[PDB]
DNA sequence: ATGTGACGCT
DNA sequence: AGCGTCAA
């Protein structure tokens, strides 16, 4: 088995927020910018940077009045706020645009706000009988890479030779070859971008591989507005010298320990162990994964979903403005709730269903965890002034204060979370 | 003082 | 039911 049974591929806006709000405000277009929220604390945090500010070295989490530093000509873009908090929506709204273009061309998995995965094995094999024998011309692919190619001037010289060497090696004759099915799944996927520029403005990247791993890490290679096809073949290359962070999955805990229990630094030294090895290092699932993961191989469906399953609110109280009364927690879960409650109204009315459970989390001043707690009630009607009370009764005994109208330990995060969607 | 979601383990 | 991991 050799894991090409597939056309997956995982599209990713770049720069998304930045894009949104430079569609909106052409005098952002084409130059170094961010987008920032909360400006009263050092300028404001910065959560996403335009490809000319990443050039000064602007990351996200900084702090605009840094960024400025790097970069003083930067300019930026403020969240909505909304009853003290930053209010995402519209994002999520561009999102849909994005999402809705997509779902247009086969069923597609929403990864994250900006990126969706896709499977393409029907529609490449449609594609396969309509564009039966004819030969597959560059000019269908003028934005993709073809991953390890050239090989035996500038960036698009390179670009262009490495897909005529791909091309020029394909067999068109054999409808079940799986470098032909990735080359039709590019073909689809620069008529799927191209369609998303069109109709929102926005531009992506794509990666087209056999599996989601590869997806996404083919996506990373020539990011922005540029789509890289990984095919089996180019695997053993591509990981030689691969750092195993960079595979979706391996970038926290377990991939440290891979890297620490094995004594390797690259996805394709795992080929060194067997099966039985790793899964003793790493356990039966993980291990019986990255056997078949370090040759390619992954099986992870894309799922048909579009849709979040849970749709979620939190307010972090940093240092200082930790919540230390009873008023303030009861202030601020309404807040949240009511934001929640907003929500929820228009998902009742947009994809009919209701949430039927609330999930409360709590973060204690100190605890480096995201949740110090989590408990959960039921979610009978979209009231802000019930939920938020709701919430407050399944925490409230989390007090320790001796005072009724104090609150102790403070609280540095409150979440409301509702879940558990049933059909309305 | 950074500030959403999906899923695994128990 | 409640916590832990991983990623946007
Ligand atoms: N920790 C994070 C990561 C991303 N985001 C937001 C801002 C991003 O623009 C948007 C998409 O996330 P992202 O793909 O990881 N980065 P972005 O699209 O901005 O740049 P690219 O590298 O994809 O071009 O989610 C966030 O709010 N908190
Ligand atoms: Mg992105
Ligand atoms: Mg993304």
């Amino acid at each position: 088995a050799t894991g090409q049974d597939r056309v997956v591929a995982l599209v990713d806006m770049d720069c998304f927020f930045v894009q949104v709000e430079q569609r909106q405000n052409p005098h952002l277009r084409n130059k170094p910018c961010a987008v920032v929220q909360y400006k009263s604390w050092k300028g404001g945090g910065i959560i996403a940077v335009s490809y000319e500010a990443r050039a000064f070295g602007v990351t996200r989490s900084m702090w605009a009045d840094d960024a400025k530093k790097l970069c003083p000509d930067l300019l930026l873009a403020q969240v909505r706020e909304s009853r003290g908090k930053a209010n995402l929506t519209k994002y999520r709204e561009a999102s849909v645009e994005v999402m809705e273009i997509m779902s247009r061309f086969a069923v597609i998995e929403r990864a994250s706000i900006d990126e969706a995965y896709v499977d393409l094995t029907s529609a490449v094999q449609e594609r396969l009988q309509k564009l039966q024998g004819q030969p597959i011309s560059a000019d269908l692919l003028p934005s993709t890479y073809i991953e390890g190619l050239p090989q035996g001037v500038q960036k698009e010289g390179m670009r262009k030779q490495g897909l005529f060497q791909w091309l020029d090696s394909l067999q068109i004759d054999n409808l079940t070859s799986p470098d032909l099915q990735l080359t039709v799944g590019a073909v689809i996927v620069e008529e799927m971008r191209a369609a998303i520029e069109r109709e929102t403005g926005f531009q992506c990247s794509a990666g087209i591989s056999h599996n989601k791993v590869l997806a996404k890490l083919a996506c990373g290679l020539n990011k922005p507005n540029r789509q890289t096809l990984v095919s089996h073949g180019s695997v053993p290359q591509l990981f030689s010298q691969m750092p195993i962070r960079k595979i979706r999955s391996l970038g926290g805990k377990l991939g440290a320990s891979v890297i620490e229990i094995l004594g390797i630094e690259y996805m394709g030294e795992l080929t060194q162990f067997t099966e039985s090895q790793l899964q003793s290092h790493f356990g039966e699932k993980n291990g019986s994964w990255l056997y078949a993961m370090c040759r390619g191989i992954e099986h992870d469906p894309v799922k048909p979903r579009q849709l979040p399953k849970t749709i979620g609110c939190s307010k972090n109280f940093p240092g200082k403005t930790a919540l230390a009364t009873r008023e303030q927690v009861q202030w601020w879960l309404l807040q949240l709730a009511q934001e929640l409650e907003e929500r929820l109204t228009k998902d009742r009315n947009d994809n009919d269903r209701v949430a039927t459970q609330l999930v409360v989390s709590i973060r204690v001043q100190g605890d480096k965890r995201l949740s110090s707690l989590r408990r959960c009630c039921a979610l009978t009607r979209y009231d802000a002034h019930k939920m938020s009370h709701d919430a407050f009764t399944v925490i409230k005994n989390c007090n320790t204060s001796g005072i009724q109208t104090e609150w102790s330990p403070p609280l540095t995060m409150l979440f409301l979370c509702a879940t558990k969607f049933s059909a309305s």
